[PDB]
């Protein structure tokens, strides 16, 4: 995929991996980069503009834990303005096992509706004409860190449901692969509520080990979409890009 | 694990797999049998005492849709009449992709919740003696049927959530295992929304290859009940039980 004069929305663009995947997508020479994100960021959509200012940048308010229909509305107007959309990059995630409602809601419900929205501009059923989806997943979502197991099932429905949109793009059009970074240091410094404080130190504890920079995980990103490989399970873990191979345990035969 | 004598609380035991699996769970002698759903079944319950008419079988209406507090009200009715609970078995689900949101409510939300409030009785941390949870999942936890994408995504995260909850086990007291039936027929006949009407033919596409009855499931249910394996992840499918390796593809360390 040659992402110059592409039509990109990135739901969550402007955090700790989103904002350093966003510099190295606005220097791939974008038509529009429309932003969607619950909090606006008016340095970082400045920061973007000055990497390459023939990149035009919108932004959008957009909660992800809104109704479908309000999602479509929103589309609808994004639409309007491009005309076409090339890519929808979905990556709202929080990590607080204290809200469980709310991880499954903006992590996995979520995700999910922004995707059955935007089919309906898309769906070559309806005479669209298709697009690609890249969901920002987890490594939690193939092996958990079982002490935020909220979290991480959450991010597992999210690695299945990808699987799924991609199995399904000769129908829809619309094809799909996960991004799944692993343990990756951004410019914040957190601390995690885990499920009924099973392990108060889990993000301590993470970074005792190996891991990599959102600098290092946006470059990978924006391989991975230039890859533009239907169906690819990405692990973006120590610094590197990796497809994973998916065990087959069971098979539907249909 | 001898079930004679044992307390259970069986949410969904009354749907086409449940009560299959709840007519060999009392003729294993149960002392009280406990069953939360979400809707009344009085014949149902009589024929499961007919059975064995030892065993003191109670009815609760149970949602799984409500909130934690509520479903820490209703186990502490049951917790302040039996005084213990040996087992606690997840069994809701349904399978209808037009209905996101209530699909993930009900299949993860719903379990998770059911699973948080036990652990006020039963953590180890708060005093209590520990406990036994058994979720039922799915094979499309595994690999998804992609033509139901919402429903297996729902699934692959409380086959997740399963995991987690098992490597917990040492600082909880609280050991599980999931139950994952794959294409099993009982009494009723369906047929099911996919997403998107992708495919409006699922349920028969299915039937066309080799499937188990809800007897052979249930059997083997009690079968890996009585197993009492920590961390398990039971397939019963095609009439057999089987005890899969997930893959390590990532990991923690921690
Ligand atoms: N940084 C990591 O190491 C990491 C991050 N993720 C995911 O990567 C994505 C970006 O994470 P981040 O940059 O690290 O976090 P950060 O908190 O900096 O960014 C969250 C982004 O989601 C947005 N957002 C949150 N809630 C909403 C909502 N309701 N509506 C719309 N937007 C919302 C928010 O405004 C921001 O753009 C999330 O889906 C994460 O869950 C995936 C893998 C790892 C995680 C790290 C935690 C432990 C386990 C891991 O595997
Ligand atoms: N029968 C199967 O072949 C099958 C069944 N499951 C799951 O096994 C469990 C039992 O399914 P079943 O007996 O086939 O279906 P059935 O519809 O007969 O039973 C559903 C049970 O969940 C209960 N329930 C539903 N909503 C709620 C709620 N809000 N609150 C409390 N209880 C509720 C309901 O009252 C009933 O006891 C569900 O979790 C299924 O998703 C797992 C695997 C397979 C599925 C079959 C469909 C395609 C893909 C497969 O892998
Ligand atoms: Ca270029
Ligand atoms: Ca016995």
């Amino acid at each position: 995929m040659d992402l110059t004069n592409k039509n990109v929305i990135f739901v969550a663009a402007l955090g700790g991996i989103g904002l350093d995947t966003s510099r190295e997508l606005v220097k791939r020479n974008l038509k529009n980069f429309v932003i969607l994100d619950r909090v606006e960021n008016p340095t970082a959509l400045a920061e973007l503009k000055a990497i390459n200012p023939k990149v035009n940048i919108t932004f959008h308010t957009y909660d992800v834990t809104v109704p479908v229909a309000e999602s479509k509305k929103l589309l609808k107007k994004i639409f309007d303005q491009l005309k076409t959309v090339d890519i929808l990059i979905n990556g709202a995630g929080i990590l607080d096992d204290h809200q469980i409602e709310r991880t499954i809601a903006i992590n996995f419900t979520g995700l999910v509706n922004t995707t059955t929205a935007i089919l309906d501009f898309w769906d070559k059923r309806k005479g669209g004409p298709g697009g690609i989806i890249a969901n920002i997943c987890s490594v939690t979502g193939f092996n958990a860190i079982h002490q935020v197991p909220v979290y991480s099932a959450s991010k597992a429905a999210v690695v299945s449901f990808t699987n799924s949109l991609a199995k399904l793009a000769p129908i829809t059009g619309v094809t799909a692969y996960s991004i799944n970074p692993g343990i990756t240091r951004t410019p914040l410094v957190h601390t995690f509520n885990s499920w009924l404080d099973v392990e108060p130190r889990v993000a301590e504890l993470l970074l005792s080990h190996p891991t990599q920079t959102s600098e290092q995980c946006g470059q990978n990103f924006v391989k991975a979409i230039e890859a533009n490989k239907n169906g690819a399970i990405w692990k973006l873990d120590l610094g590197t890009l990796e497809a994973i191979e998916w065990t087959k345990h069971w098979d539907s035969h249909i």
